C-alpha cells in the first residue's frame, strides 16, 4: 500500500491524492517492457485512512519520493543487463535504480535510490489498475503489496 | 488461487500444472485490451500445495473449466458494450461471458458460461506474471484474488 497523500498521475494530466482516487479514474502506469501508460483503476485492494502502517521511502536522485509498505513490489532497473525487475520495497537500497517519471519527455526513466528511510502513519491505500502496476509519485511500481 | 492441477500454456506450447510452475516460466496472458501475450512468473502470492479450499468451477460453452476462489478476479466480456471487465469468480453466472483461448487461431475469444460449480479440493496456486494476468485452463483471468 501507499499513503492517502500519495499521488497518482491521472491521463488528464492532473496528481491525485490516493486517498481521493476513484475506481475509473485513468491513472499513469507502467507496461511490461517499462513503458509510460494510462490505465483505469478498477479496485482498491486495501483502502482504510486511518490504519496506522509502517512504510519505506524512497528517495531518487531526481528527488523523487516513494513511500510504499515493506511488502510492496516496486520496479528496479537493472543498468548494467538492461533488466527491468521487481523487488519488494524493504529489500530496496541506495545506488539500486527505480523507473522515475521525466517531466519534459513523460517517459519513466532510471533513477538512482540516494536514500532509503522508514515513517509510520495514518492511512493505507492500494489501487489495482487494468495495467497491474502504477506510477505513486513519479515513481513506478506494480500494484501488488 | 487456483488449485496445482489447474494449467498455464508455455511460450513453448506446453500446458503446466500449476504446482509444476516456476518462477522465470513465460505463460500465456492477456494485455489489458484482451490480447494474448506470454508473460514471466515472477513470484507466487500463495502457494501451498497441501492447503483445502473451496473453489468456483466455471464451465464454458467450447468445454474449459477454470477452477478458481471465490475472491479471485476474472476477465468477463461484455457483448453489447464491446467492454472487457474484472468480476470476482463468485459473481459470475451463467450467461457471461468469459475469454477463452482458441486452438486454431490462439486468440482469446469470449464463450459463454453454460454453468457455474463448486469443489474443494486440496492445494492453492495463485501465480503473478509481469502482465498481471494470466489464462489457465484456456480462460483468462487476473493474478489478483
Amino acid at each position: 500500500c501507499f499513503t492517502p497523500e500519495s499521488t497518482a498521475l491521472l491521463e488528464s494530466g492532473v496528481r491525485k491524492p490516493l486517498g481521493e482516487l476513484s475506481i475509473g479514474d485513468r491513472v499513469l502506469s507502467m507496461t511490461a517492457n517499462g513503458q509510460a501508460v494510462y490505465s483505469e483503476v478498477i479496485l482498491f485492494m486495501d483502502r482504510n485512512l486511518e490504519q496506522m502502517q509502517n512504510f519505506v521511502q524512497l528517495h531518487t536522485d531526481g528527488g523523487a519520493v516513494l513511500t510504499v509498505t515493506p511488502a510492496h513490489l516496486v520496479s528496479v532497473w537493472q543498468p548494467e543487463s538492461q533488466k527491468l525487475t521487481f523487488v519488494f520495497a524493504d529489500r530496496i537500497e541506495e545506488k539500486n535504480q527505480v523507473l522515475v517519471r521525466d517531466v519534459e519527455t513523460g517517459e519513466l526513466r532510471p533513477q538512482r535510490v540516494v536514500k532509503v528511510g522508514s515513517v509510520r502513519s495514518k492511512g493505507v491505500v492500494a489501487p489495482l489498475t487494468r495495467e497491474g502496476t502504477i506510477v505513486v509519485n513519479s515513481v513506478a511500481a506494480s500494484c501488488y503489496a
